[PDB]
C-alpha cells in the first residue's frame, strides 16, 4: 500500500540523484520536485567518495580491503546488476534497496507470504549491515541529513514489521 509505494519512490529517486551528482549531470525536473523541501549543490568530487569503505572510518583495515567484494557478493546473491560504480557507493546501495522494494511490491500483490517475508528480511539485513553504517557516517549537508533520517526510520519500520 502507501508505505511501500513511498519507500520505493524515495530509494529510486535518491539513487538517481546520487548518480547524477556523481557524474556532474543536471538533476531532471521529475527528480527535483519529488525531493525539494533542499540543496543540490553537492560537489561531484565529494559525492564520488561517498562509499562505505571510505566513510566508515573505524572499519577494520583488513575488512576495508575486501569490502567492495563483500558488497558485490551480497548483490549477486539477489541477482542484482552492479553498475559501473564501486559496490559500496551510496548510489549503488540505494539502487539495490530500490530493486528489493520493487520486488516487495510485486510479491505483495501476488500474495506470496513466504517470499515476501524473505525479501523484507534481506532489506533489513542489508540496511543494518551496510546501508545504515554508511549513512550514519555521511558529512553534514541537507541532502545527506535527509538520507540518514530516512534510512534510520526505514530500519525501525523493517524491524517492527518483521517481529
Ligand atoms: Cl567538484
Amino acid at each position: 500500500g502507501a508505505m511501500t509505494i513511498g519507500r520505493a519512490k524515495v530509494y529510486a529517486t535518491l539513487s538517481k540523484i546520487f548518480y547524477h551528482l556523481f557524474y556532474d549531470e543536471a538533476i531532471p525536473k521529475d527528480c527535483r520536485e519529488i525531493i525539494e523541501k533542499i540543496d543540490f549543490n553537492l560537489r561531484s568530487v565529494l559525492v564520488r567518495e561517498l562509499r562505505g569503505s571510505v566513510l566508515i572510518k573505524d572499519m577494520p583495515q583488513s575488512l576495508a580491503e575486501v569490502y567492495e567484494s563483500v558488497m558485490k557478493d551480497f548483490y549477486e546473491r539477489y541477482g542484482f546488476q552492479a553498475s559501473e560504480l564501486h559496490a559500496d557507493h551510496i548510489a549503488v546501495e540505494l539502487a539495490f534497496m530500490s530493486k528489493l522494494v520493487e520486488r516487495e511490491i510485486s510479491l505483495a500483490q501476488q500474495m506470496k507470504e513466504e517470499e515476501l517475508y524473505k525479501i523484507r528480511a534481506a532489506q533489513h539485513r542489508f540496511i543494518k549491515a551496510h546501508l545504515q553504517p554508511l549513512v550514519k557516517n555521511l558529512p553534514s549537508a541537507p541532502l545527506l541529513n535527509f538520507v540518514r533520517d530516512f534510512v534510520r526510520e526505514d530500519a525501525k519500520y523493517l524491524y517492527s514489521s518483521l517481529v
